[PDB]
């Protein structure tokens, strides 16, 4: 379960972005193909004892979290990186979801492998 | 034109200014970046915690046609980045499979020619 995910309007991710429910709370992520691992920036719930080097310093992985998508749920663990401006959905989750990112001129859409809305 | 020229997936290799450049396709980047011998630089620049110069315009060769684009010259970046500016110009789509990804045009065709 996550704690407070509020205050994102102070540093909103740019598009492509997607809001998902993670551990019971809505989180708006930048969908970031440049990130190997997905990241929560605040109140991430309990942390495992495992950590990763982020190039740079070391941060802990969360335990498994439920990730609510428009039409299904997945389990995923995130790095807790407070020194990041916003939550990132990185390649680990993109590959797991077989997500597609579509650019439009007017911004970007993030959909599932069948074009389904992912965003809650 | 570029002078003498590894990113993780999603990677794409494009001819830019006459030279092949392998880019990370980076939705986290506002601006596209060249890191090495980027050819003539403009007098315009962007803050990124640092200020870097834009290149003058460069022909970018895609399977979908050619486009003109200026890149930020950022040597202190580990690899060239194809950022949201170009992805939007191209109406590109990035499709993930389990172990990788494909970068494709507005109608499903691969963008890379090489
Ligand atoms: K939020």
């Amino acid at each position: 379960t996550l704690g407070d995910q509020g205050g994102q309007g102070q540093e909103p991710p740019p598009e492509p972005r997607i809001t998902l429910k993670v551990g019971g709370q809505p989180v708006t992520f930048l969908v970031d193909t440049g990130a190997q691992h997905s990241v929560l920036t605040q109140n991430p719930g309990p942390l495992s004892d495992k950590s990763a080097w982020v190039q740079g310093k070391r941060y802990r992985w969360t335990t498994d979290r439920k990730v609510h998508l428009a039409t299904g749920k997945v389990t995923h663990s995130f790095l807790h990186v407070p020194d990041c401006p916003y939550p990132l959905l990185g390649r680990d989750l993109l590959t797991k979801l077989k997500a597609q990112i579509h650019f439009e001129g007017s911004g970007a859409q993030v959909v599932g492998p069948m074009g389904q809305p992912l965003q809650v």
